[PDB]
């Protein structure tokens, strides 16, 4: 179009509110509300979408410059402040008193929330592994969705486009600044100084406090510098991250007060902020379906659904696992190496 | 519908998203955030006019009770909520920058804020004064905006319903409370116990500032009790309000501590913080327009649109104006004429 | 005292800031900000205590009229906004990396979190039961300290105050209106009526769908009509309420429109937001601890620390846990019993 | 101290909070609020204050290299979210009635938001100049209050030090890549290609707009390109940046998307955004002053303080009143001088 409302097409847009409970002739108010809310959630899901596929093609590269960089943080901070005002909509949905909705939920009988093809290529395309899912994609009917899904599953994902740049971190390299065996002497070299300063503790307690905790030190970096140790871990479902990516984002870590790797550690929190933001879309959910039907209500067949939200609030669904973790593998600023390159 | 997607229309709701730069093989990113954006705000601003019209409906009636006053309480707070989202929403459209937006502006050319029926309808419907507007609803080409335009000047706005309601309160008849002759006589034996007060004042400046501030005062409720100098205020445009519907706003505002009036007040309230929440609205809007094309661009004949916005933010555009100055007229509790009734 | 500063008491409250990596000549820029950001939650803390203590006094007493119930309504949704301020205090201690942090958190360590007097005692006034905290009072050297919570054990919590007032829900009385009576009649005639019309159903796996639906329901009722099986649920921790201040709170919740429980039912719904905001803070203070230090660091002795706090994130905290499920047991608006009293 | 209450001195803390109504044997419940309100508040502003400083400091040098930036970028975006709490605390205070602050706002006489050093030092700290503050520092009876505002005017502020930091711009110089003369001549090129593309208009009606419009243009590069112009704007009160300042500034602007300038850019648009949160500030602080006292009530001596506070709305508080208008002055991208260097 070329003026305001043909250009937002909005003879289409504002054309797709159809109240069930008013074509019944038993009209519910609140019904109203429950259909946009829905429709401003799909549609900055569909923003969110476009956005992850741009960032999915500018990481599926040889090399990401400091420029492109700068693009893909810009663009998952965008996705980060949708995620709020998506957090921010549950309380308006909230409004809306539980015997009101009952007096519409009737005509919801077909419809599922599983059936947001949008939720699930959300989820998809940021990472959330098929085997990691509980039990309880086969949803949907259409042949289109079911191919927007299967695409979505066997094109890479965020989580694995992430992993392949963080491989490709510079300064890992054996033949350049090795930081993996200097990070792992530098340990060594500090554990055993803080085991000296255990021993000339005055007072017993202290000093088997300290060498107590020495040991738990030890058995934290053994995960990680043993890749046997990482890779079972791995396999567990307990990390996602290849041992290579985990090296480049301890990395990333270590040195972000460092302008070279400022940007890739704000594109790693960015990550963390998508992935802890969507659990508390999950969780604002979960309090929204307890508040309107309880753990189970005439029509759901027990506390099934329920049940299965609660459990979507596990680490099972963290995307970036890994990312909250990298603090616990952290030594003080005077152990780590200093840059050189 | 009956299945999630078919209930929410999304393939009418997601197909109204058509890039002008990618029609015309020039693509450019942000401009999918731009139209998205304009549609989350087109969609909650048909919420917005379907609370307010079914408010419109409930204070178009000879009695409203305690029950439907705690509805028209809910709804209102339901618009506070959607507006705080829509404010919220500026900081994700400011996230697209000056030069991406320059790349695609030039596509947007016969298209206008102005153009927005909805936006129009709201400011209407809550009741925005015609005579009021600053002069810079003919933009409006299509047959149906222009109708939908005219019913909404025609039909009683939420200010004049309000006012309606206000000037029912009981508790202002002289048969019965007669609240405003209590007021009155209860101002007259306030205002002189604070003369006799500070004529007993040792200290001269303090004596002269008491009084000075006494006298100040004494104009303060001749504005009110004088209703030619009311009535003149209102003329002027510092008072949308009747002198009777102003009576019943002050005379909820005294006893809001009451069960009685408590809900009342809180409609108030809500009254206010709508008026307030649009005005947030239009200042996020007009340093939004700055940071993108600053007070004028390529397209603009300089800076007659910046300086237009800039002018919405004045009293001019407040319709529950009088609302914001009822703590002026307050007497201390000790003073309030007690409830009886 | 009497100007601004005296007024306010800035000369002790503005002395009260020492950075212990400053005293040790070892300055650490980022500890001004974490002590500032405590001492901004400690001010908070005795704000809700005070506002909590207030509640407490209302509440112990024979009859709490509209008037008080309203009071009791404002002070809640004080602690409300209060709780989200403190919620949103999070991210700006989050803009500390874990290197500076990791520079002065050995002045820490004789300091807990555990040693927060304030915290403990927002917790216990709540209701946070002593038998269903987890295991990991006894930190409090000082003994004014020990005093304050052994008699915010003592005194009755907010839980015990409203299940009072819940107990004395006038339309409970079988010599009045009689509603739990009314409402296991009704539930008996609504579940019947369900298996009639699943009878009539043309498909079978519709009928049989429906009919193990209505058995489900059957069970749900059987946990809140036999106060056996509510009195083992109490027992077990999965629920806190005694069966008559649930039958409170099921009435308030079901009559909720009606202007006569539209504050109770406020007050209740005040009471869950509290809940859900302490388990808000919770999250995002083990999100942040996580961020700074991971699951375990140099000082902490493994994971002990962060497990607990994952642990506090349970049921096992939330003191009204009941308010959560009472949509569980809603039936329809057409089978509530109508108001007559 | 070494354990949590004396690390954070929460003994004088928590020992400053006295209510002036509790203390004359009539207890007002909301001072107690009043009081903590402030001193959250007040505890903010002694950490805006530090952070300053510590930005001062950094600034206050010959070069200031892209790791000294990112640090000043974490401590303005610090300011940021702290003044976005401020401004939500607010609401918090909007609680209280006026009816309750009424009957406690006799004790306040002598004290005056004027008499907030911390306040003042903030003001000064940014920017806001002595001789652009509306007439209505000499408040401060203490002599150290009236010493810390006069080194607050005396010492250079974020503004000078910014406007340094801006002059020394690399590309800028005539020597290297010569920035703004590339810039007068492709605006000369640009202005000169869009008279042309105008005299090609089909209609007279939109030939005439556009050349128009490009006048408009010719005007708004001529108060930048001439520096008599811009001097005498800056002399006028409309501008605070000196020329050369100026010039940096745009350039930053014009190449954010490039690494060398994003950061640059970032530490510009924090500057602006504490200038646009201390502006909503100031007008959530007039509306809850409005809901309190009106315009002016018992005490106030007429509407005077009001209206200084709406006063306080206007440019003449804006620090970097520059940096809101620099898109004014924008060229496409195809016409921007590319970055060679
Ligand atoms: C009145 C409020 C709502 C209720 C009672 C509700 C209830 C439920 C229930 C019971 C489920 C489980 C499966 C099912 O029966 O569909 C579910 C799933 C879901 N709902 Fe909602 N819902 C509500 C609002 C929303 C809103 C506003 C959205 C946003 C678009 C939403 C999005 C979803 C999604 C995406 C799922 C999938 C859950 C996951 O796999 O993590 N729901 N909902
Ligand atoms: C890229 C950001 C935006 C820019 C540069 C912008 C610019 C403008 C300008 C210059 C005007 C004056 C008339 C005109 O030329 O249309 C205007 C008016 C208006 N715009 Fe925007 N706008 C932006 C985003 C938005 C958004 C997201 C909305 C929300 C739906 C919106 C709603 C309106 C409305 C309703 C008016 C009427 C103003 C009033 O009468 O108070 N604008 N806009
Ligand atoms: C740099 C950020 C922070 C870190 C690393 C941190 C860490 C911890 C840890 C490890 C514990 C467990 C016991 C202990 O060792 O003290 C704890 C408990 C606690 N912390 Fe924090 N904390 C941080 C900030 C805060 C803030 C800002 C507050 C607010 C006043 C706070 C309040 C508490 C409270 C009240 C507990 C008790 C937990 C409960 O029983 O639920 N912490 N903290
Ligand atoms: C009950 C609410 C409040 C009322 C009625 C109120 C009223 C006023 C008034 C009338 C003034 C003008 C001079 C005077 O008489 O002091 C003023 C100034 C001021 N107040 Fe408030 N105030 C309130 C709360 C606050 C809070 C919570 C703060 C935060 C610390 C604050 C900070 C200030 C400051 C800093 C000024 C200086 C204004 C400027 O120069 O921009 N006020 N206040
Ligand atoms: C339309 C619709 C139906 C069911 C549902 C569940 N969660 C969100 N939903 C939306
Ligand atoms: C589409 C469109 C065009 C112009 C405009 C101005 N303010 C919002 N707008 C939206
Ligand atoms: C001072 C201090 C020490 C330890 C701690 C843990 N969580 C908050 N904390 C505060
Ligand atoms: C204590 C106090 C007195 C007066 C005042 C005005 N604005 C904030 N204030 C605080």
């Amino acid at each position: 179009g070329k003026i305001y409302g043909e250009y937002l097409m909005l003879d289409k847009l504002l054309d797709a509110q159809c109240m069930l409970s008013e074509e019944d002739k038993r009209p519910v108010h609140d019904e109203h509300l429950f259909i946009i809310t829905h429709q401003a959630y799909e549609l900055w899901f569909k923003q969110i979408i476009f956005e992850f596929d741009s960032i999915r093609d500018m990481l599926d590269a040889e090399v990401i410059d400091e420029t492109k960089t700068l693009e893909i943080v810009k663009r998952l901070n965008r996705v980060v402040l949708i995620l709020k005002l998506l957090v921010d909509q549950v309380p308006i949905l909230e409004t809306m008193t539980p015997l009101d909705f009952m007096d519409f939920r009737k005509y919801l009988a077909p419809a599922s929330g599983f059936q947001s093809l949008q939720f699930r290529l959300i989820e998809n395309k940021l990472g959330v592994l098929t085997e990691q899912r509980v039990r309880y994609s086969d949803v949907f009917s259409d042949e289109e969705a079911r191919n927007s899904i299967r695409n979505s599953e066997k094109d890479p994902s965020l989580l694995e486009l992430v992993q392949r740049w963080l491989e490709r971190t510079p300064g890992l390299e054996e033949s350049g600044f090795n930081f993996w065996a200097k990070f792992q002497e530098s340990v060594d070299r500090f554990l055993e100084a803080q085991v000296q300063s255990a021993m000339e503790e005055p007072v017993e307690k202290a000093k088997n406090y300290r060498l107590m905790d020495i040991e738990k030190r030890r058995e934290v970096y053994r995960s990680i510098f043993d890749p046997a140790v990482h890779d079972a871990l791995v396999r567990r479902g307990d990390r996602r991250f290849s041992h290579r990516a985990l090296q480049g984002a301890i990395m990333i870590t270590f040195y972000r007060d460092e302008p070279r790797f400022s940007q890739p550690h704000q594109l790693l929190t960015l990550l963390m902020d998508i992935d802890s933001l969507i659990t508390k879309w999950r969780y604002n959910h979960v309090i929204m379906v307890q508040r309107m039907i309880g753990s189970q209500q005439l029509g759901t067949g027990g506390s099934s659904g329920y049940q299965y939200l609660r459990s979507t609030l596990s680490d099972r669904y963290k995307v970036f696992l890994d990312l909250f973790n990298l603090s616990t593998f952290l030594i003080p600023r005077e152990a780590i190496p200093p840059l050189d390159e």
